[PDB]
């Protein structure tokens, strides 16, 4: 009956009830799969927030940017599954940049520093979790990250956008790695979202009329879209990740399914 | 439970057991799909050939070049369906390019006449078969197309590659006439399948060699692709194009999907 | 001193003295450029139009949809330049669609018979130029054509977007057949230019406020390009092609020089 | 009458006279420019390998790590070319990435230690010596950087290629705030070249079979380039740099132009 029936699939990025990765979580349980959610920093928070899911699942401590926590993951997974059960899909859905990199502040004014560490969780940590994962992964698996169509430049997205450019790099050299056990690799490009990242990152980055500013990237986004676009619900963008997740897409690898209402593909 | 199960879905197309289109169609009967086909000029061989399929279909005429059966297209789906019900998929499974556009025969020496009967065929019909079908569509819905990815020129493929350039364009503005009744449209990019249109007209036009090479096609598709490919198998097409006519890619629109191993994202 | 000193060049597609193709020539020569123009229709019009410009050429007849213009077009080449010498460069600055095609004309109700016309006038006609000239085209020589970037649809571009898409894949076939003798392939995709293709096909099929939506063109083009836009000048545009006829891309073919003051590098 | 007589351009990059930078400065001093050279770590050998060019440079020291340098470089070119006097040209012809990120070494085993310097140095730096450049450009100027097209994975450039990706979102942003001096910023997307970095560098990463493997590369791209491709001659995309330093591709900014032979416009 369900999409992912049966199905093993660890969740990364859930902060709150809101974050892209709750609706994935929330889609895929629906969906039969049976979860593991890795969580980062505020635990006590994210273990409230993943008790509105429609079940409980383990929560596994998961700073992309410490060492100890990446090489002890493969194991707290199988603790969390089960010796001789594996993965069948992973969601990274996790990103950061700090905010001289990012909204009216000028682009040359951030530090490498800054830039280094946006990088490292938003891109480079798509590799580290796929290294540390894949093998415990079974063929037929499926790896998929979120991205941002990066492939112009845009007003406040700014180093976020490298970051993207980056991720979309490393995502199809994981590729290549994945198909050696027999597992996809693939890119969510979702359209804007209310969530967390929007409000306190892109959103404390952009200074007064920030709400407006908001507000007018929904309608413009909406415009665009041949199909409209709903900033307020993750669903849609759930679903397709969902679809990355099961059986249904098997010829698809270092891809990028662009869940933005085809607002991508409308130039006006 | 079939992923595309209550679901009515027109599958144009099929001319032999090898086809895609028939492929398409036996999945999303299996899925649970009810279909009605179209089929052109061989109509009663395709009606033999679609004996075989999981389940009875209508099968009604469709030259895409014949602007009567275009018109009448509409209420002929109507009365095969049951006036009152509409359309939830449509699948434009159509190619065509005289071989004198194709093969080993110089690019230069095909005649416009030619070239134009393979575009209205292979491109301008996906924005006519649109037109006819969209008003008996309903929201949700979804309209796929098959594409080969044209962004780079290649051996053989020659004026057909400027046709799928051409359906790419029609893909997108389909997508904004589409979105006004809540429609997707799609194109999947397939890697090479032996179907008989490859083998047989393609293939056709491609020497003494011919069968040598295509096996080459087929060994570097494979190398290229990270999770591998194998053109005697269209299935992984087939659910590439269900999972677009589901419910679960419903944020896509105007857009392509490779289905295709993941050949274009790797250079060697 | 001159870019192009020395160079034979055949520059097709002037009408007016606002036509790209008029200050192609006009830059070319300023550059030293031995001159062969080629014009449609209304040569008398031509003729007068053409005296504007910096120094006298040949006029030649040709229209890409007359098989007996283009079977004895290299002949007539030959004839105005001397038998023994051969082109260095090939200018292609046409294109036509008729008004059912453009505008507020809906995408459905364009007849193929319309779409044919714009798409062999616009599209096939690169290839059967580079099949005329090439074998009268000197190793090193380089054909250039004139695009728009149709990589997504937009409003009122239409049928033209889907002319531009199969220009774009006719390039890339023209290229493997120019390599052969020695010679480049390459488009310019430009910002919107005041020429007459512009008001009187563009713009006729606009409706009411045409001159407001095309002022509207200029304001959100300018305000997309970093180094901004102006429509009433078509040397920048001019000079680009004249980068391209020069010795100074000496390998790039196949592919498209955006000359639209980098607008569709930026979202916003 | 040089493509660029009178223009004054800072050359970033030399370290042999295989070196792409190198080339780049020869053919711009045949063409009359005036060059400022910049030069990391070992100044001593550059200024030796330096002294082989057409004519006399002033060569001023430039680690792109170093915050000091990149704080002093804008008074230190100003008194190399006098005060009052503005830079036409920048090139940035930088790259860097430990070989830990490169060739046979395994994608997942390069820590972000090692991977983070190649960003900074490869990607970072080009916006760093942007910010420093671009108060003393003139209007019309120009700020060149060096790409491999990073569209798809491939064998061995491994996390240089992610580097690449991050560069040409770079790249377009640079754009945006050039644009504000009236100043252009570019990628020219090179084809490969045995240049030392190319050899011994990432030959290095490559193997016991590195020789060969760089022959076939070399064979594969010329057969893949309508117009062939030579590995051995940096010539071509030396000029295809000047030509952006020129005044020839004045509505051009964001972008990437591809000196390889039109290798990236082909399949096979
Ligand atoms: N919201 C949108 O409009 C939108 C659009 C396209 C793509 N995305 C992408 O979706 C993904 C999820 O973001 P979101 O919008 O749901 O916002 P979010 O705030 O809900 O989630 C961001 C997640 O990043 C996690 N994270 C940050 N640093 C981490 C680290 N060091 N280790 C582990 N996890 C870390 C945070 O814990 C948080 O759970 C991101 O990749 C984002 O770039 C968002
Ligand atoms: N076989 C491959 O490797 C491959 C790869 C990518 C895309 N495609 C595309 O998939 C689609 C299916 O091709 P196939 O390989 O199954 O070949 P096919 O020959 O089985 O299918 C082509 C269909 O086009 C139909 N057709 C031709 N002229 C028509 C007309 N005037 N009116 C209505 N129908 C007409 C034919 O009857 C046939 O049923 C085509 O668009 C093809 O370009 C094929
Ligand atoms: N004006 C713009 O904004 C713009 C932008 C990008 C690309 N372009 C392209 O520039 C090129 C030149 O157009 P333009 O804008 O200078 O307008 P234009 O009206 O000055 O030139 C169009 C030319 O097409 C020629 N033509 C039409 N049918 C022909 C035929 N059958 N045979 C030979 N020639 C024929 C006409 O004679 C005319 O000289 C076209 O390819 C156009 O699509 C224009
Ligand atoms: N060789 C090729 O085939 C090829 C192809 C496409 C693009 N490229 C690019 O061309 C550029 C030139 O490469 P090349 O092949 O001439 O190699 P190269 O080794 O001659 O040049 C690289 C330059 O990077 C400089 N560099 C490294 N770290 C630096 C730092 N911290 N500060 C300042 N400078 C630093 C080195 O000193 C050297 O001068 C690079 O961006 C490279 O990625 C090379
Ligand atoms: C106005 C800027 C353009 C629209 C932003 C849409 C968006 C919103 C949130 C996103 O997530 C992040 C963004 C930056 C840093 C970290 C994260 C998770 C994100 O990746 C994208
Ligand atoms: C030429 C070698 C390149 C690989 C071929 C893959 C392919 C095979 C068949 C295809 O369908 C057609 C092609 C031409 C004419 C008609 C059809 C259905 C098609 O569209 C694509
Ligand atoms: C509002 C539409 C979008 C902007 C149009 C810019 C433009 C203007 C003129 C062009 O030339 C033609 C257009 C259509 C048909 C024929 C030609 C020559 C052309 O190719 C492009
Ligand atoms: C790996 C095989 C792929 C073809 C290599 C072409 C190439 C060669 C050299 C290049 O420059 C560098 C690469 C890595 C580190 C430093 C430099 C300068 C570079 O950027 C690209």
């Amino acid at each position: 009956t369900g999409l992912l029936d049966g199905k093993r699939i660890l969740v990364s990025g859930i902060i709150t009830d809101s974050s892209i990765a709750f609706h994935i979580a929330r889609v895929a349980q629906e969906q039969g799969a049976q979860l593991v959610l890795t969580g980062f920093d505020r635990l006590r928070l994210i273990q409230r927030i993943t008790d509105r899911l429609p079940a409980k699942a383990p929560l596994l401590e998961l700073d992309v940017q410490n060492e100890e926590h990446l090489a002890s993951l493969a194991g707290r997974v199988t603790e969390a599954i089960g010796a001789g059960n594996k993965l069948d899909g992973v969601v990274h859905s996790i990103g950061f940049m700090p905010q001289t990199g990012m909204g009216i502040n000028p682009f040359f004014d951030a530090p490498y520093a800054d830039v280094s560490k946006g990088i490292h969780i938003s891109a480079y940590s798509y590799a580290s979790m796929a290294k540390a994962l894949l093998p415990i992964m079974n063929p037929g698996g499926s790896i998929v990250g979120m991205d941002f169509d990066p492939s112009r430049a845009m007003p406040a997205y700014n180093w976020m956008t490298v970051a993207k450019s980056a991720l979309e790099s490393v995502n199809r050299f994981v590729a290549r790695e994945a198909g050696k056990y027999g597992v996809r690799s693939n890119l969510v490009a979702a359209g804007p979202i209310r969530t967390l990242a929007m409000s306190a990152i892109v959103g404390g980055a952009l200074g007064e009329e920030a709400g407006a500013q908001i507000q007018l990237l929904e309608e413009g986004w909406d415009q665009r879209a041949p199909i409209g676009w709903n900033m307020k619900d993750a669903t849609p963008v759930a679903k397709t990740v969902c679809a990355l997740l099961s059986d249904w897409l098997p010829a698809t690898t270092g891809d990028i399914i662009y869940a933005d209402g085809g607002a991508h593909t409308q130039l006006l």
